[PDB]
């Protein structure tokens, strides 16, 4: 069988959104118990992004200010506060369908499911991956703004971003659920640009041995190398470097495919050097980079 | 922003999700009111299915050699029957969470999402197209069958798909949620094997559309063509005919963007025909055919 990168079943997200209305402005928040979050920027105008002062805009505001709607029925906000890039609009009611949950910072590499959502109301559903460059290449159009992304851990959900931005360049930007920016990325309409992505070679690596785990094993390679040598491609091809961690990490999956680490890694410097000759492993013309180790090991036994 | 192949939202689908025991046999099983829907071969051994016999096998059988667990919480059968590859079993519950949904029979080349699951229990989601050889590209391990397909159609769930097998190529087959399968499968295991697939141009098309609406124009042209011209070209690479058909449903697509359908296919054309020169089309090296033109629209303007 294998691989496909699945999203965790959205469900128990679903019940903790809501609409968080600010006069003229709409987006997506969570509620979880008796707080909502939401991005901060629901308080902005058009006019006021062009360099906005939230501690000013938001103390000309008050709990009255904010609409927000589970569903039909409307909940009454009883309090405010300004956490980094989020709003905690406490409210009269505390969340029914409120899951165990935490909220985690997730790492450059590490993937997690993206619930889009449109005024309280959930659209879709995918995965990505937390780029290194810090932003993720997502489909959110306007109104997206608070849809949030999460894994699963049993019966508990980890939050871990939360949406803020599209970038010029057509890729995103938020922030974990304490409101601190993943990248140097401010809530602020200025010339920020992302800065320059690089691909993530533990994910490839571990697709690979994906592939391998499902006979496309054609990319296979008698050589080796050390990491050493690695990297030197990795540069060239703009391929982070490898180090022994991820090479441990990738023990488990060398194990079950007995083909060393090294192995897999003198495989790709050939794949990089020689290019693929519009072959395809597990049907794609270039090398994926968006599923983890631990992805592909809870997909592949 | 765009463009990801999103699966719908998994949280009305997961509450109608149960497991089935037949002795020795488990699998998924799909719970809607006071029925329960299920591969029938839940019946057979390991043994039985080297050529089976359900009539046999069934008849042989009673209410209480179906153990059906709703959580931890069992439901109690009291009725069975068997719909062409499917099980219908009467329960004495109906299923609180049922959302409003029906059963419809999906065509080649059109989408769903996929509620993997396994012992009646949630495990991922993910969005695939049904093949024009009538198999899905799914990842699926043991466990998996009576795992179902499905699209939203505003609050009401159409189910179009249940998991049966994984055949030789690694790729998966099933049926309709009246048991009949697609394509020329049958639930026994022979040496039955996919017939040979070929991509699904309208989607390509679809999603090129995608990129143009995207910045991703490079692959544009000043050529256009004929549906004749083209169709000798995609008969020579394994793409489906074009129709007039497939040119009404891009219409909308060609509006928005301006550029004709056949101005799409002269460029499409060239990139059969010329490669694609390592570069890439919405961050990707070879042409997606899994996205339909309406998966586009709606994630698009």
């Amino acid at each position: 069988s294998g691989f496909r990168k699945m999203a965790f079943p959205s469900g128990k997200v679903e019940g903790c959104m809501v609409q968080v209305t600010c006069g003229t402005t709409t987006l997506n928040g969570l509620w979880l118990d008796d707080t909502v979050y939401c991005p901060r920027h629901v308080i902005c105008t058009a006019e006021d992004m062009l360099n906005p002062n939230y501690e000013d805009l938001l103390i000309r505001k008050s709990n009255h200010s904010f609409l927000v709607q589970a569903g039909n029925v409307q909940l009454r906000v009883i309090g405010h506060s300004m956490q980094n890039c989020l709003l905690r609009l406490k409210v009269d009611t505390s969340n029914p369908k409120t899951p165990k949950y935490k909220f985690v910072r997730i790492q450059p590499g590490q993937t997690f499911s993206v619930l889009a959502c449109y005024n309280g109301s959930p659209s879709g559903v995918y995965q990505c991956a937390m780029r290194p460059n810090h932003t993720i290449k997502g489909s959110f159009l306007n109104g997206s703004c608070g849809s949030v992304g999460f894994n699963i851990d049993y019966d508990c959900v980890s939050f871990c971003y939360m949406h803020h931005m599209e970038l010029p360049t057509g890729v995103h930007a938020g922030t974990d659920l304490e409101g601190k920016f993943y990248g140097p990325f401010v809530d602020r309409q200025t010339a920020q640009a992302a800065g320059t992505d690089t691909t993530i070679t533990l994910n490839v690596l571990a697709w690979l041995y994906a592939a391998v785990i499902n006979g496309d094993r054609w990319f296979l390679n008698r050589f080796t190398t050390t990491l050493n040598d690695f990297n030197l491609v990795a540069m060239k091809y703009n391929y982070e470097p490898l180090t022994q961690d991820h090479v441990d990490i990738l023990g488990p999956l060398s194990a079950q495919t007995g083909i060393a680490v090294l192995d897999m890694c003198a495989a790709l410097k050939e794949l990089l050097q020689n290019g693929m000759n519009g072959r395809t492993i597990l049907g794609a013309a270039a090398l994926e980079d968006e599923a983890t180790p631990f992805d592909v090991v809870r997909q592949c036994s």
